[PDB]
């Protein structure tokens, strides 16, 4: 039969799901979580062969190794070994939508391994094999004999091999199918790969075994008393001498223990479970678990005899915590949580979707290091090790079932179909059966983007019945259906409603008070970090903090799903949709992370970190008020550093330790600060530093900061009188001003400064001209698919209006000789099809000091789309190594994403003034700059700017960052005003009104000089 | 693969479930529900071959018929043809509890059929086959080619045969397995049969078709306006020219009609169902549907081109009614229901589990004629025609999923197992998709006796989601779990609690008000009608009428599940558990009905009819108050017949028209009644008569009655003085009294009247002795499983105390000659192992009138189990044809079951005084009798009695009624007192206290004379 084309058959001869087992045969080894000789890893080099379809697989393969097969490493995704192309499609299914059928051309991966077992495993006991991850379906053979079949690429499939094992060499044969009916439930926006991408192992258990166990913790009103209730289930022959003992450990101390024979209480007219027993342990003043302080206990479950003989032991870490929704609030150990989360896929630039401990630890450290306290398993059960790390490092987790049918029409066609309830149910139930003992998991999720069907309600209720300890949520069908305890929309904006029919996305503040609504609101997804994004991020946090029931959300998302390819020379580059011949494909939509595929941060990460700080500050006079947003921990590893500076010049500082309790305040009085009479603005910058290193951070780690303007003393002194006076030389074609060894040349035909000289060295490679456009950011383009011409998108509106093709018509270009300077006045009008888009009026004043004062006043037609920017740009001949400036920095910041930037004197290498977004666009800008220094140049004013070796044009025409070439000289963009980058989503205009350049008339001035 | 041993595989290539289809190609035919040429019946003579296992089936069977095969009628269960034996087991599974495995020796039934198909059917469209019922799993082949597989013995399985058929002759091959994993979900307390026991048919549908349609009716606050919403789904070629027209008909009048193109409203981000359409029709002052008045409309669903081409039409009967639970009450069209229901199994004594129209109509007419208005489909979806009849005749239906795992341990082992969820959901989901359009179905049931598992919660929620028009109920796990909207216990008693651990059965009155409880309570099972039962029935109805939230229940059950067998003389007799060599079995527990398998009424039926009357009466002086319990109808077919009688002698009578509004009252003043001077008790008897015939009753049908004692005149006149005086003759052995032609002989050794003579003929075959025991009724024995002795059972307490073997010891026997009579005085003590159980003191007075007054005074030890009865018995030499008595009658009646009986002068043939209960026991009693006439004898007093040709001993020793043999003469049992029969359940003592003979001392008198 073709079991991969029948949702009625999701497995064959597969063992029941259960919590992580190791079948320890020694209680001390179990308590310390040390290795168990009964659990073996079969990871390593396997024999692999690729085929176009399962029909092409030679039967001989079942009996012996095919000489054509290659020796590859397992786990792995065969697209990563180059056997075929990984595919990046977002919504549209990778295969023709015709359930339950799949294409006859079904890439088949044939894996095989020769191995042998310990003599004792042949004598007695149950030997089972475990495949943590097989994408997407597979058949299994042992020593030529068929064992079973399994589906669901994200949960373990186990099979009893006891009756197939033989002395000597044994051979596993695994036929993996890329496509199956299960693929209809795995349409997540990500790379479509396949193979055995997760661990493979052998577990040896006794015939009379622990087949399952559940750990629960209930508390009293103040959590000073708890009861640990453990239900243990067994398989095999029941016998009166059998006992179960559950002991609770805190380090090497046993705080509580419980022993009892099998035989549960009576549950109905036929009695109770003779094969189960529930132990109840009293725990006084338990140490509570939270992301803040991940206190953990160790629970050891022993199946032994009444007279002391251990049969086998299983165990897990225990975190005493209560998760409950009360009066509209999500409470953890009685406190309202504020979710600082992120959605994280299991992605690796080299290994594809194969995860490893090192990578997970790296993600967790970066996350906590950037003030995240939660993560969503978008959109499937993760690698088993992820939960252990979260339990221990401290991260709230949303465990999500591997069910996504985004590409269906309507989205709920399958999920509302009773005939898919079985397949759907196993993806939900097997997840809960596997992860329910993990304390880090505080919320169960029924999946992602599958509309809202009756199957969702059925499964919602099942969980509620089986595990009342955790709330259940699901966004599909409107984010507030009868299948979710939490209003969990994706991309709902703060103040703006999006009244979509049927599934509107109300402003989150409004959503809360809709007639009858009482549930808490936590976005399952928000702040789409695709490329230069996260504009308006602070708006979300201001709302989260002011509204009790707005309890945060999970950013989308953690890491760019870009893959690594190599060119002719063997140099690596970041590839995305379509770069593998995969088509249809959705281009760069697979990259929406706060970090690059190699975990290098994007500028946006700093903004998230800043807005997600755990300490709030207020300033009044000499007093700084520090408020703690921690719910449980006291600030026992923090000291406040404060420094006052005048225009970047340090003037005073000092440190004060932080002794603030959760939700508490601390008043800090700053001493008398010297009185600077020197013109300038005084700035106060404070930062919280962690003097001691921790499991997730180094000593000196900065966890928060904030800036304030103190006193400002305006300059009322005039500059030194000009000894000399510049001379003007006229020509029909040019206006030349000369002073000392400096020369300025204004082209009378274009009306632009076309050249400058310091001695005989040219300064410009391209004239200084106005600029009202920018290389479109992913948010300006707006498309979740590589096949959509959207006229509503900003980039499209700018093209239709001719912003990118507007030619500068000169209206006026005059020159006047003044008492101590030359005044050049110009006026241009950018038009397109007889329509004047903008009008620019300027005056250039050059005095005897050699300083060029540029005054600019622009007019923007009210009926033309608001411009991307209002400023000037040119290509300097110069190419220096440093960029020194007095403004917001040191990292890239934009109008609607600069709260994390600080005002000060920054000095960086030129390359750092460039942000390597895989998909090139406007980047590296820095706002609130009062002074910019490059080479012999200095510009003064109050402007925004970016500077690099790439022109706006090149960035605009280049698809991949690796294809960018450094242009001659340096490109400079000085903006008086720049449009917001937005980010609420990346497929519709998202730049908030206050950040759109719509004033109609703009003014800004600059001073250009040398030295 | 052995799919019949895999709960993961419940079907292969089966079509989706849907409501009844006929695929008319003419709307008028659809409207009239006339036969459809596109719907053929394949019922008739098939070829059948029996095998001991599927592996024994020869391959040649697929290609052609087998020589040894026989020609049988289908549908049918092969056990009814004698191929193997039917098994009657209650709780214990008929197979070894080892899921999902069945015995390797699994009886296999090979059915085959060579049928014809017109090429017209193959020229276009889809040709499918439909099996309405295959027990319990099967594989299907058409023309030697494999088609599919299916499970669930109670719901239709459909397969597309389009590509397997050919013009002309075709052959089907159906391999039916008796056992499968599905059997673990079909452990209902009934006969375990198998085969194709329901209709088989062939349906033709065009390629573009109506694949499903839902009809719903919502109303305004007063039901004066309504909206009919019909959602229609299509399959095939979806084009813009497609339309659906739903028209509503009331007879030949089209009341409403709607037409629209396909394309449902937007439901989610991907759009909506382009293959669906919802029609909404307004209906003013709709005629409401109810069991009282089954008003129906006809809905025709036309799939057609916009231009007028009918592709095909489907249809159904529509009942406009709302079913909702509000404030604790179950409401039908806004009024609280009083469920007068009964559980009914699909059983036939000759055909087993095969249902036919005639039988169904017979059950329905009998049920309504006996004031039943509801029925529970215990415990599986019923034959499709059942719902049509209930819709049309008017009966509230509880549709129940085919799920019972009673035999598991604990009962919820499979239902709480997520691995059995798939199999369970299909039994529930496919039931709803098939019957959701029938108005008679008002409640969905999740199954029966399967404990309460998480799977129950998920499916409960599923129904609430797909169909919010009907409450969902389920008794498992305690009758009040989170999986039921109605508290629906089985056998919960009216006042007495039964605090069982985990799943107690509280007194229904108490259950309603337990802290926090608010739901209505309707017993899914109560008043176990096993054998001589229904004692205490009136107690349930008094409560139902007094407590608003006690809304009735379903009696258990309708018809005895006895099967017909024949003796060597070819005569038929009723058989039960074990009568077919079936072992283990539960003998007679399969017979618990109000009627025999041939639908002959048990005496209990009348008690049910009486207590379930729709008119209540109250008497005050000469005014009779009638109160209607009807919720929607006026008494437009009822008249009141009243009659007054003096000890059976009718004095006055008359008719009065009944004009009562629903829930209304009517006062009727009786005319000046006569005032007879003659001694006696005046009795008033009123009967509600239906003058006109109905679809369910004949003219003259009596639907209710009631009696009252009016004025009484105690006889104070002395009997004429006797001329003569009896002569006494003494001897050591006897006391012989003589008067005229009458003689009496009292044995001086036994102390009993050993013989009498009328004229000169003997009158006794056995002496007149005391009796304190009775042939145990099913309720005295109690053992739902013949493999469970029980000391607590009444029969066991009586035996242990020696009630059945105690011998009378003479304490005294004297004779005295009075002035006008002879007085015999006796005393007896019944003992057992030195214990005195009872003491009987009597006096026999024989005067000159030839009469014999017997005075009896009994003492019963307080520490001996209360006696079954306290009276006298003897074997009359006479065998008369008639029995005439003044007292309760005419049918059998006992202390706790005599409310239906009426006091009057009854006269019946001897045979009617015996109730042919299949399992013999005490029977035919009649209480409140003041006079009994049999042959030349007459007995006067105030007693209870039974009279027949069978001795309590024979009844007690015989297992089947056909084994009973008339004894010489007639056995007479005259009781001063008789214990109640009980019936609340048949497996534990249920006779209420007030009906137990515990007074310690009893007195009664009788006068024997020759009339
Ligand atoms: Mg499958
Ligand atoms: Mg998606
Ligand atoms: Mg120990
Ligand atoms: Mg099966
Ligand atoms: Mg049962
Ligand atoms: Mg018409
Ligand atoms: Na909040
Ligand atoms: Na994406
Ligand atoms: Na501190
Ligand atoms: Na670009
Ligand atoms: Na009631
Ligand atoms: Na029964
Ligand atoms: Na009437």
């Amino acid at each position: 039969r073709r079991d991969w084309e029948n949702p009625g058959v999701t497995q064959l001869n597969r063992l029941a799901a259960h919590p992580p087992f190791a079948s320890w045969r020694n209680s001390e080894e179990a308590r310390t979580d040390r290795p168990s000789q009964q659990l073996r890893s079969l990871n390593g080099e396997w024999r692999f062969a690729w085929f176009p379809a399962p029909e092409a697989v030679p039967e001989s393969w079942l009996e012996c190794d095919l000489p054509e097969a290659d020796t590859v490493v397992v786990p792995s995704n065969w697209q990563m070994h180059g056997y075929d192309a990984p595919i990046y499609t977002n919504v549209t299914y990778p295969i023709t939508v015709n359930p339950p059928f799949v294409p006859t051309e079904n890439p088949t991966g044939c894996y095989s391994l020769t191995f042998n077992v310990d003599e004792s495993w042949l004598q007695e006991g149950q030997t089972r094999i475990i495949f943590d991850g097989v994408n997407s379906a597979f058949h299994l053979w042992c020593n030529g004999r068929w064992v079973g079949y399994g589906q669901d690429s994200r949960l373990p499939s186990e099979f009893d091999l006891s009756a197939f094992l033989r002395a000597g060499e044994n051979r596993l044969a695994v036929m993996v199918l890329r496509w199956s009916d299960g693929s209809y439930l795995e349409d997540q926006d990500m790379w479509r790969m396949s193979g055995i991408f997760r661990d493979v192992s052998l577990l040896h258990k006794p015939t009379t075994q622990i087949s399952d166990f559940h750990v629960a913790t209930r508390f009293n009103d103040d959590f000073s008393r708890a009861v640990l209730e453990a239900e243990v289930q067994m398989c095999g022959e029941l016998r009166d001498y059998l006992r179960v003992t559950v002991s609770l450990w805190q380090g090497e101390t046993q705080v509580a223990s419980g022993t009892a024979p099998f035989g549960g209480e009576i549950i109905d007219e036929r009695g109770g479970y003779a094969d189960r027993v529930t132990l109840r342990l009293n725990v006084e003043n338990p140490k509570l678990w939270s992301a803040e302080i991940p206190n953990l206990y160790r629970a050891v479950v022993e199946l032994h005899t009444a007279d002391g003989t251990l049969i086998e032991a299983e165990a897990c870490d225990v975190g005493f915590r209560e998760v409950r929704i009360e009066n509209g609030l999500l409470l953890l150990n009685g406190k309202p949580l504020l979710i600082r989360g992120v959605n994280r896929h299991e992605h690796h630039p080299l290994h594809g979707q194969v995860m490893d401990e090192q990578t997970m630890v790296q993600d967790i450290l970066l996350m906590k290091q950037n003030n995240f306290n939660a993560v969503r398993c978008s959109h499937y059960p993760n690698h088993p090790l992820w939960y252990t790390l979260c339990d221990r490092y401290g991260l709230y987790v949303v465990d999500e079932a591997n069910i996504e049918t985004h590409g269906m029409v309507p989205m709920n066609r399958l999920t509302d179909d009773p005939r898919w309830l079985p397949a759907m149910s196993e993806r939900v139930t097997r997840m809960v059966q596997r992860d329910r003992n993990h304390p880090s998991v505080i919320i169960w999720s029924l999946g992602n983007e599958s509309g809202h069907g009756a199957n969702h309600d059925a499964l919602y209720r099942w969980i509620k019945s089986v595990d009342p300890s955790r709330p259940v949520q699901y966004e599909g069908g409107g984010a507030d259906t009868t299948a979710t305890d939490i209003i969990c929309p994706m991309y709902a904006r703060v103040d703006e409603d999006q009244p979509f029919p049927a599934v509107p996305k109300w402003s989150i503040k409004k959503w809360l008070s809709l007639p009858g609504e009482t549930r808490p609101l936590i976005l399952c997804e928000y702040a789409h970090a695709m490329g230069n994004s996260l504009g308006g991020f602070a708006k979300y946090w201001q709302a989260f903090r002011q509204y009790p029931r707005l309890q945060g959300g999970f950013v989308w998302d953690w890491v760019d799903q870009s893959l690594i390819k190599y060119d002719e020379n063997g140099n690596p580059w970041s590839a995305y949709g379509g770069d593998f011949g995969d088509t249809p494909n959705d281009a760069q939509f697979c990259m929406n992370g706060l970090v690059f595929a190699d975990r290098t941060p994007h500028p946006a990460l700093t903004e998230a970190k800043h807005q997600q700080q755990f300490f709030q500050f207020r300033l009044s006079g000499q007093t700084i008020e520090v408020t703690s947003e921690y719910l449980f921990r006291h600030s026992d590893n923090e000291l406040l550093h404060w420094m006052v500076a005048l225009d970047g010049k340090p003037l005073a500082s000092g440190e004060v330790p932080l002794d603030v309790a959760p939700q508490g305040k601390q008043l800090i009085e700053l001493p008398e600060l010297p009185q600077p009479e020197s013109a300038g603005q005084l700035w106060l910058t404070v930062r919280v530093v962690q003097p001691n290193a921790t499991a997730w951070s180094e000593a000196g780690h900065i966890s928060a900061w904030q800036q304030w303007r103190l006193a400002e003393n305006l300059s009322v002194t005039l500059p030194a009188a000009s000894h000399a006076i510049p001379h003007l030389t006229t020509s029909e074609m040019d206006f030349c001003i000369e002073l000392g060894n400096k020369r300025w040349q204004f082209n009378r035909q274009s009306g632009f400064l076309s050249q400058m000289w310091i001695g005989d060295k040219k300064q410009l490679l391209t004239p200084l001209r106005d600029q009202f456009t920018r290389a479109p950011l992913d948010n300006d383009i707006g498309v979740s698919e590589a096949t959509r011409i959207d006229p509503n998108a900003w980039v499209e509106r700018w093209k239709a209006a001719g912003h990118y093709q507007a030619e500068a018509a000169l209206l006026q270009c005059t020159a006047d000789t003044l008492a101590d300077a030359v005044l050049i006045t110009t006026a241009h009008a950018w038009q397109h099809q007889g329509k004047t888009l903008f009008i620019s009026r300027k005056t250039y004043r050059i005095d005897g000091s050699g300083q060029m004062a540029i005054t600019v006043d622009v007019e923007v037609a009210s009926d033309t789309p608001h411009p991307a920017r209002i400023g000037l740009n040119c290509q300097l001949a110069q190419v220096a190594e440093r960029v020194n400036w007095l403004g917001l920095g040191p990292q890239e910041n934009y109008p609607d994403r600069l709260t994390a930037a600080c005002f000060d004197r920054w000095d960086l290498p030129l390359s750092d003034m460039y942000t390597p977004y895989v998909f090139p666009s406007e980047n590296g800008l820095r706002c609130g700059t009062r002074e910019l220094n490059y080479g012999p140049h200095q510009w003064r004013g109050d402007f925004q700017f970016n500077i690099s070796r790439y022109s706006q044009q090149q960035l605009m025409e280049t698809s991949h960052r690796h294809l960018l070439h450094a242009e001659e000289g340096t490109w400079l963009n000085i903006d008086g005003f720049h449009m917001g980058i937005g980010g609420d989503d990346s497929w519709s205009p998202s730049v908030s009104a206050e950040f759109q350049l719509s004033a109609g008339r703009y003014h800004y001035q600059l001073v250009w000089c040398q030295k």
